[PDB]
DNA sequence: TCGGCCGCCCTGGAGAATCCCGGTGCCGAGGCCGCTCAATTGGTCGTAGACAGCTCTAGCACCGCTTAAACGCACGTACGCGC
C-alpha cells in the first residue's frame, strides 16, 4: 500500500494497546499459575518493522500459511509463547484444503 | 486504506397550469310578421339534338429481323450515418 504509515503512525500504532494490555493481564514473576498469549500480523511487512516487534515481544515470529491447512494465500507471523508452536502443520480430514 | 463522490432504481412531493364544475349576464340566433317580386303554370314556336345510315381512317394485331439497351455480377471506394 503506497500511502503506507508503516509501525508507529497512523494506525500501526494500535498494537501497543495489545502489548500494554497483555503486559497488565500477565502473572507477575513468582505467580506460576498458567497464563498464554497469541498475537498475528500480515508476512510482507517491513524488515525493520517485523525487527521491531520482534524485539518488543521478546521472542521471533513463527510464519505460518494458511494454504497447508485452510486453502487460501495467507502467510501470516504468529508470536507467542504458546507449547511447541513451532511443530509443523497437520491436516484434519474435517478442514477443506481445496 | 479507506472514506467520500456519479449512475440507477425507485418514489414521490411541491407546484404552475389545466380540466371540470357552477354562477351570472348578454347579445346573437331562433322564431314571428308583412309584402312583393321571382317561381310557377300555360301556351307556342324554333331549332339542338337524337338517331339512322354510310364511309373510310387509323388503331390494334401479328411477324420477322436488328442491334440498343436492360440485366447481372464483381468490386471497390465514396458517402451515409453514428458518435
Amino acid at each position: 500500500n503506497p500511502a503506507r504509515k508503516g509501525l508507529y503512525e497512523g494506525t500501526g500504532r494500535l498494537f501497543f494497546e495489545f502489548y500494554r494490555l497483555l503486559h497488565d493481564a500477565r502473572p507477575k514473576e513468582g505467580d506460576d499459575r498458567p497464563f498464554f498469549w497469541l498475537f498475528e500480523n500480515v508476512v510482507a511487512m517491513g524488515v525493520s518493522d517485523k525487527r521491531d516487534i520482534s524485539r518488543f515481544l521478546e521472542s521471533n515470529p513463527v510464519m505460518i500459511d494458511a494454504k497447508e491447512v485452510s486453502a487460501a494465500h495467507r502467510a501470516r507471523y504468529f508470536w507467542g509463547n504458546l507449547p511447541g508452536m513451532n511443530r509443523p502443520l497437520a491436516s484434519t480430514v474435517n478442514d477443506k484444503l481445496e
